[PDB]
Order: C-alpha cells, then sequence, then structure tokens
C-alpha cells in the first residue's frame, strides 16, 4: 500500500529514503509534520519516533525511523520490486564495508558544509569558516579514498549500483549546489561515478519532486 | 506600491519583518529564493544582499537587506500608515537603547535555541545540548533584566508599544513553541507582555501567515 | 580458518567485533598494529584500512573495516555457527532501526564519555568538563528511550538477543567502570538488559580477554 | 552638560561612543569604574547598566548603555552642534543598512581579532590560532563587500560621513595595530575610506585621548 | 639594582611576580608596554620575550619571561633577601608538586573564570556561560583536593609558606572578586589559607600597588 | 631503592619521566595501574595522586605526581647519579625559562598533535582537522623561536643538555611517528638538537622500553 514519509520534502535526510523507495518504484506520500511547532508541547510525532527525528516511514503496521534503517528494511522487503539494490553479485564485503563509510565517514562531514552553505543563509545566517573549512577538508581526504576506489570499481560495492551508492545521492545533490561542489568535480572517478547517479532513472523522479524554490 | 519581501516564509528573521510590514499595514509579497541551490555556483541573490543572506525588500528602487535596517527603515519611511512605531511620546533613551539590547541580547541567546530545538530535529538532528544549555541560560538572565524592566513599564520604551517590541515577536513567538518556551512564561511581566504583543491584530495577520505544518 | 583482527586488545571498538567473534564461536587471533608509530610516515596498515583507522578484520581473502561492517558482514556470512545474531524470528523492522539507534544515539555519546573519563586520565589529561556534561546528557535522553522501549521488549529487536545488542556490549562495560556507570543502572529495564548481557557466555570469554591492569 | 561616558579609556567599545562625542563636539568625561572588582559582590555599576556591561553614558537624568543605542542618541539629540552625522542629503536606505552591517558583520569579527592579538598577549595569554583565523577570512569576506561598496560610494551612506562610517572608528584604529591590519590595507577603497577617517580633526581628538602605552 | 618588571600593573600575570618580588623586599619598577599596539607593526618587545608574552623582568644584564620561571629565578637568585620563599624545612616533594599543580590544574581554571567575569565585561562583552560552567566546576574539583590537602598542612608544602602559596595570590585575589569567589569561601581550609595569604605584610604591599578603578 | 613508576609505558607523560630516571640511571620498574577500569568506582590510585592522573612516582616514603615536579624532584635529589641535569655551568636564568616554556608552549600544542594523530586512529576514530590544523600552527610558531634560539645556544639552557631539553624528548619522539614530524625537520637546529637527544644512550634505552607493536 502507499507507504508514508513523515518530513520535510527539503530535507536530504528525507530525500535520501525516497530515493531509494523510487528504485524499488513503491508507493509513498511524503507526509511534512509538525515536530514541536505547536506549542505548550505535549509530544505527537513522538509516538512514530521516540528521539522526535524525522524523518518516519509507516509501512502499514511498521514504523521506522533512522533513514537508512528504513532504506535497508525496505530494500530486503520489496527485494524484487524495482532495482535490486542488494544484488547476491554485488561484494557483500564491500557493500557492508561503504554501507558503514558512508554512514561515519561521508554524511558527518557531508551534513555540515550543507547545513552551513544551504540552510544557514536561507535563515539569516552567515556561514561559520571554521566549520566549513574542518569539514571541507576530512571531506576532502574521505573522498581521496572514494576516488582511488572508484578507480578499481564502477560503483561502491563492485559492477552495479547497489543501496550503498544510493545512500549517498541526496547528499551528493546538495553537496553540488555548494560553493564546495569541486571537492567532487575535481575527483575524476567520483564525479563520473556521481554523474552516473543522477542520469539513474529514478534518481531524476526523486529531484523532481524536491521543492526547490525559484531563481532571484 | 506592493514591496517584495526575498525569502521563506517560516524564517523567523523574515517574519520579523512581515511583523512590521502589517503594523504599517503595507503591501507586501513574500517571493521565496534559491541563494545558491541552483548548483554552478554563479552568484544571483547576490545583487540582491551581496553576503547573500535573507531577507532582502525592494521598495521600488530601494534594496536594503538586515531584518532590522529593513525595519527601521520601513517605521520611519512610511511613519504615518498604520501604528507609529517610533513614537514621539516613547522615551527616546529607551527606545534606542532596548533595539540595541535585542539585538545583542536577545537575539543572539533566543536563534541558537530555535535552531537546535527545532530546525536541526526538522533536518534529522538531535539538538546540541551544549549549546542549548549555554543559551538557554544566557537568556534567561537577559529575560531576568526584561522582567524588572516590565514591572516597571508597560512595553519595553514605555507605555505604548514601539519597534522595540515588534522586533521581538517572531522569536518569542518561535520560543514557545519550544521546550524552552518556559523562559518566558515564568517571568510574569514578561509572559504578560508576550502575551499583550500577541493580542495584536497585526501580529495575529503575521503568524496566520506562517505555513505551519499540521500536526502528526 | 583462523580471522585476523588486526587492533589493540583494550579498544571497545576491537572488542565490539571480538564481541561478535565469540558468540559465532569462530576463532581468530587479534593482532596489534602499528598504525604510524614508527615514523618516516610511509603508508602501511593503509593497505588493510585506507581510512587508517582500527579494526580491520582479515577474512581469507577479504579485508573489512568498520567494526559495524565487519559484525553484520559475519553475522551473516556465518550464519549457523554459534548464535543466530540474525534470528528470521526477531521483528526486521525492531532489528534494523536499533542496529541504527546505536550508531547515531548511543554510539557518538558513549565513546566521548569512555574517552574522557578512562583514556585521558591514562595518558596524563583530566576530563573535559564540558564534554562530559554535554554527553551525559545527551546518553541519559537517549537511554529514557531504551528504558521505555526495553519495558516492552525483551531486548532491543524482541524476545532473542541479536546482533543489535551485542553491538552494545563493549561500551556498556567501559561506561560500567566510569563515574557515569549510573546513567545504565538508574533504568531499570536497561540495568535488566545489561546485566543480561554480562551473563552470556560469549561475552564472558570476550571480557576475560581485555588485557585489563591490575589495581594500585 | 557635561556627559558622563562609564568605562576604561582603552577599550574600542569606549572610544566608538567618545568618536561620536567629538564629532558633535560635545563635552564630556570618560568615568573609569569598578565593575565588580571590589568583591563581596554587591551589584553597583548594575544600577547603570542592568547587563553589567561598558560603557555607560549618563545625559543629565538619561542614563544609555549599548555603545551603538548611545551613538544613536547622541547623533539625533545633538543633532545641530558640530557634524551632522545623520545627513538628510544621505541615503536612508544605505545609512540603516550599513549601520547593521557594522553591527552583524564587521563587529563580530573584528573584535574577536582585536581581542585575541592585543588584549590576550597583555594578559599573558598567546592568541588562539583558530579564533584568529575563523575570523580574518570571515572579515576578509566582509571587507571584499565593503571594498565593491566603496568603489563606488565615497563613504558608506553615500557622499557625506554619517554614523554608518563613525562607528567603524575604534575597530579600524585597533586592527591597524594587529598583524591582521593588512586586511584593511590590501583593499584599495576600505583603505582610502579608512585613511579619510583618520584624517578627520575629531577623530584626530579621540586618538589622541586613548592612553596608549610607550614602546620598550 | 632595581629589577624592572615589563607589564601591565593590572593582569594578575604581572602581579604574580610583584608578589614575590615584595615578599622578597627587592626593589622593581612595573613598566608598561606597548607590545604591538603601535602599528605597522615591525617587532619590539619581541627582543625582550620572543613570545611577544608579558610579563618579562630584566635582572641587569638577564632577561627573563615566563611568570613562574621569573619567579623561580627570583626565589632561588635571592634566597637570602626577605621571605625564605625556598625554605629546606618544607617538604622538597610536596613543594614540586604543588608547583606543578598550580600551573596545570588552579591557573588553567582559575584564568578563565578571571577572563569571562572580570575582563570581558570591562571590553562591553558578556561572560560566556559555558566556559565559566566549565572551569568553575573543574576548579570546584580542584579545590576539594586543596581542602582535603589543607585539612592536613598549614600551607601547601607544609608548616611554612613557600613560593608553592605565592604564586596563588594573585589568581585567589581576583577570584574573590567575582561571583565565584564561593568556591573559596565554602571550603573551610582553602578560606582559611587564603585569608592567611591576605594577611600577609608582603601581600599588602602588592594588592596596595594594583591600579584598581574606583566604585561607579 | 627501586622506584615505582605507576602508569602505561605508551604514555608519553610516562616516558618522560623513565627519560629522567635513565639519566640519573636509577633503578625503577614501571608498574601499569587500573584507575577505574575496574567499575563499582570506589576511589583506590586516588592514594597516590588524588587528582587521578597518571604518572605517580613512590619514592620510598615518597608519593609525588605531576610529571615535571617529579623530574625536577628527582633531578635535585639525586643530583650526583648519572648525567647532571642541572649543571651549575648551565644559566640558571636560560634553565628556568626553558623549563616552563616547554611547560606552557611546547606541551599543550604537542601533545594535541600527538593525541589526535596517533591515539585517536589507535582507538578507531579519525583525527579532528580544526585541532590538528590549530596546533600545527602554534607550535609551528613556537618552534620558530626554539629554532633562533638553538642557532645561538647548543642546548636550550647552554652548552650542556639539562633537564629543559629531557623534559622534551618524549613528545619529540611521539611527534617524529606523526605526519607532523616535519615541523621539527623543517627547522634545520630543532632538527640537529633533536638528533642530538636522540643519539644520548641514556635516551636510547628510554626508547627501547617503550612497547611498540610491530608494522602491519
Amino acid at each position: 500500500a502507499p507507504l508514508k514519509l513523515y518530513g520535510m520534502p527539503l530535507s536530504p535526510n528525507v530525500v535520501r529514503v525516497a530515493t531509494v523507495l523510487n528504485e524499488k518504484g513503491l508507493d509513498f506520500e511524503i507526509v511534512p509534520v509538525d515536530l514541536t511547532t505547536g506549542a505548550h508541547k505535549q509530544p505527537d510525532f513522538l509516538a512514530l519516533n521516540p528521539f522526535g527525528q524525522i524523518p518516519a516511514l509507516v509501512d502499514g503496521d511498521e514504523v521506522l525511523f533512522e533513514s537508512r534503517a528504513i532504506n535497508r528494511y525496505i530494500a530486503s522487503k520489496y527485494a524484487s520490486e524495482g532495482t535490486d539494490l542488494l544484488p547476491a553479485t554485488a561484494s557483500a564485503a564491500k557493500l557492508e564495508v561503504w554501507l558503514e563509510v558512508e554512514s561515519h565517514h561521508f554524511y558527518p562531514n557531508a551534513s555540515p558544509l550543507v547545513f552551513q552553505l544551504l540552510v544557514r543563509p536561507l535563515l539569516g545566517g552567515a556561514p561559520d569558516a571554521a566549520v566549513v573549512d574542518k569539514h571541507a577538508e576530512q571531506l576532502a581526504k574521505v573522498l581521496d579514498v572514494y576516488e582511488a576506489h572508484l578507480a578499481r570499481n564502477k560503483y561502491l560495492a563492485g559492477d552495479e549500483f547497489t543501496l550503498a551508492d544510493a545512500n549517498h545521492a541526496s547528499y551528493l545533490l546538495y553537496l553540488s549546489k555548494t560553493p564546495k561542489a569541486g571537492l567532487v568535480a575535481a575527483r575524476p572517478h567520483v564525479k563520473a561515478w556521481w554523474e552516473a547517479i543522477v542520469a539513474r532513472p529514478a534518481f531524476q523522479k526523486t529531484v523532481a519532486a524536491i521543492p526547490l524554490p525559484p531563481p532571484p
């Protein structure tokens, strides 16, 4: 049945889930929610996610939160619909290693950059130079390892596109709209790899759904 | 003519300007803009605001940025339309002092709190306890001074509602939707003063325009 | 064949892997390695782990790094040996959600505490009060959610002990040796749940292997 | 009557007020005060400034604090004496925008630099490299915008020297005595603009009053 | 001959040296110096102290910097004049241990507190709550150890007042003028010990020389 | 009798003491201790060191802690055995100044670097770029002063090797095993000076005792 994805359509963490839902060609609606923005604070969304973070997904009777837990659950549960995000042809050792690398090395460095360079200015604040510098450099070192790996593998886990690559898509997308898009562009294989991901029909759909504002 | 307010309708810094535009009963439209979110980064909004921050207001041939510069400009320029946000009956010494107090004591402590407790969770992140603690405490000390002052003055600058009070409205509003709403509630005069501001017809209009999401 | 676990036997991240290897009853040896501690710096371990972090595991021809990637790989690969860390009887939705909760909520708060209160003093430094306070409080909120969950489930994913619980063991162990052991003790179900984990024979073995120093 | 300016004559925030008092040619004395430096802490200056910060100015029966609130009050109150810091010939849109730019972009970056490079060493401490780097870079970006603006305007608000320029003087002065004086020097119009400000007779007087120590 | 002490008479690090010079009853003058405050930056005091920090002391042909290096040098060099700050009757093990404790535990926590609560407000800034909290708590734990020690020893190194105690005096003095003076007062022996130090004639002289401002 | 040095043989702060014990040719054993790593936390090592930090040294009936207090005590107490770490031929002014420089300028910058680049990766963590950058740069400026000094002096205090040089050895050793070893290598005299220290027989012994792991 139509899956319910709770969250703001602009949040890259919501887009990471939408990414996987389109690949699998599953039906779903993105439901925006008032976390606490209603005042007199008496815990409501806390019923879906007790940690009170977006996104959350309701799968019939199942409720899941943690975008990566959701992506993995959906990828194995609906293993047949759409793309096989967990190919048995992909290396299992590489697939598990790169899922964690994204979680612990790419994400923690990619998000602060998207936050300082995209979100803050939209809210009336100037990017924190110290935060940008620390993370741009850390992400650069991280992307040097992706570069050497991708020079030897078409995708993260091997010849085929898997969950490992899809989990990167929303943040690569947002990174490309910042002045730090060069971290990706300057690395040949990272760049090719990224351009291959954007070319994906499912991804095209996902991007199409982001309520991105119009120029000045 | 209809003023153009560039920015996201959810940003409290945009709401601070809308606050003053409704009091003056001026006509305007809030135009959302793509700051850099279009990639291949080649500076567009930078033409309105070279600092690249929201909001910006176009008044015919005039372009202004810095929400407080905009509010003051509009308050003196359209001095007659709607409320007199700069009454000659208000104390000039108090009016100037409390405009700066808001800028240097209230704002710097109120925004981090709104950011960590409202924005971050909407983006998939958990509030930073250290940031919340530092600022809740600093805002508390700041609000103890407002409390003693407001026990002796109906409004910040005196008997009447002025620009000094209006500049606080959007952030008091957002603060009320967080678990730190108590900083205001626990202080009798701050609370009365705030409740008086919400009662204002102009403010009612402003609140009405915020595209606040629906509950879970 | 005997798996090679590269790392210091005292590092909780190495112990998290050993935890899973004993449950599965697999054979392995923990090999301590010189990361860069040999000077004239010309990258050696970087061949196992290009990120240059411990631990790394060599499974015949396979090399994996990221303790959780290693644990998951071993848990599905050697699915039959020893305990079934991935029971098909466990809820799949809960199992995936709690694997991520540990990674994103428990770990990031548990490690700084172990680092400031255990490691630093061993190296001649005093714990940073600000770091301890921030994380003890964040971990406390996190453990309030575990408490409510564990009041309703024997283990994280349900009736049985799974990978989700095992991934917590080394850090719960180290936390218990700090002045913040109370975060666990003060929560009834968290405490029972933890005491159940220590009772496990496999865990007993693991603890037995940590080269913990003798009292003064 | 002779205005009383409470504060240390070396504090740039006190000098920012003195700057405006000399332009207006008003009479005043700078009174140094014991904030809390008398021990057994029982709040005294707190009567002038409840926030307990310097400077404070007593204008007969009026007490004001917040250096910029003081400068604006004096600039409009004594609108005729000395220089017209608020010319009706100056652009009102530019004047309000640049008053805020100084407050939110220049000041927050200029002060940390003066603090780490001038104050700390005088107190036995070494400058924090991270703080200097973050702010020198942020101030640099800020001064690139001043440069483009000043290439098109003689002064911030237009053809004439206004309050907007005067509010910058004390910090430009202190910045020039640091190793980061180059941020100003390297920008042609910023440099010319600054040199024009120092040439002002009123400013000459102000500088003359700072109790600056003698060389080694 | 009259020793030359370079530095501001208000800086507690200069007062720590003056403390020891008066005990020894040596003659000296405190010379205030322009560190870099002369602009066009071309290194002058750097000749006394290449680190460019205050204080520096010129002893005839000798130049020393690092307040504690100066205090120790003077204490052994002029071992006979005035008080024997290095009594052979004092425990040598205790004397060396408490000289380092002051340097590594007391000083690093006492100075941030004096800086945020005394210096910043004098310069127009509000104390950083996070910095005050972190250090007040760390100093509290440190003073609990002094309390237990001082319950068993009249002074740090034993029965007599030594260099170890004198090195604490200026910072205990400044701490007493802050809202955190209670850290000392609340600990019986620390308090008695401190009151004994203030009673010292030499110390009375030292305090007398600090150019402390008059009340409001 | 055989001195007991409490601590981990890998900790550079323990190695700083061992350094001085070998120079003096004293007998001792390095005893590793459980600080709190035994749980149910009821203070044991706290009897040697109430601050609960390593190392501690028991000299018969004497207990000392603070590595530098220990080094100085042993250097004067066993003044005759082995090397005279406190030569009366060395300049007393230079000797005291450089003991403090190491404590306040070298150590605080050298340790964070050893911690982020050596310790963290051994524990499963990535170096913090911001911390490395801040300290590498601060240490660089510090080493520029050592360079100019060492171009004029064979050793820190003069012609002979003293306690001042020995206190640097363990950290210079660890720094050499990091990617920041260049800070030393790139400075001619610092490099020569360091190479002279490693050549020392006593130092050779010390290095020999560090339980450094074998390559991958």
